[PDB]
């Protein structure tokens, strides 16, 4: 399963997504320092707007080896239980909430990292 | 050439460097928020003052894998001219003020990572 990583640029960071077909998981947040200061972060599953800009395409190992082999929390409210079958396909023995935590760990280290490259 | 990562631990992030035998390379920085933002960084090399913590050892390419593979300057007064030979050993076609690049990166991304394991 290759994992297409996404982004909208905030002008003093970049916002990462992960695209599923017309779904983009994210974090609901407006700023990368506050969210990794505060050490939580709910996720969102979207309908694409269309104004999403690909960043690059991997597996996710790819993404995992980077920015996941923290104390930071991940929550969603609804419509992200689809997060380990869109994200982990096959694999069980994966929750929503550690599903949540790889991705969430990924997102936030993009984010974090962006800051270097406005 | 295998490389040692240190850091010290500042509370609120850690601050990192490389040792290369009795040397310490890192920046000038007391925080990681203000040396990310403001877009430049002042190298140091520094004698081990018996302070500082292992983190992990690995090729280099462990690390610019990461955090290499950005807008940021680095720059060093003196002292520092032995980076290259240091940390790239026998590679010619490296300027002090490349090798500076790399390192450089390795070091603030991982300090801006950090904040997640606070």
């Amino acid at each position: 399963p290759d994992i297409e990583l996404v982004y909208k640029n905030r002008g003093f960071y970049k916002h990462y997504g992960i695209r599923i077909g017309d779904q983009i998981y994210h974090l609901n947040s407006q700023d990368i320092l506050t969210t990794a200061i505060t050490g939580k972060s709910e996720f969102i599953k979207e309908q694409d707007d269309g104004n999403w800009t690909h960043a690059m395409t991997a597996p996710l190992d790819y993404f995992t080896e980077k920015y996941v082999n923290s104390k930071h929390i991940f929550s969603c409210t609804t419509n992200c239980e689809t997060i380990a079958r869109d994200i982990f396909p096959g694999q069980s023995g994966i929750s929503q909430s550690k599903a949540l935590g790889i991705v969430g760990l990924i997102l936030l280290s993009a984010s974090l990292l962006s800051l270097l490259a406005v």
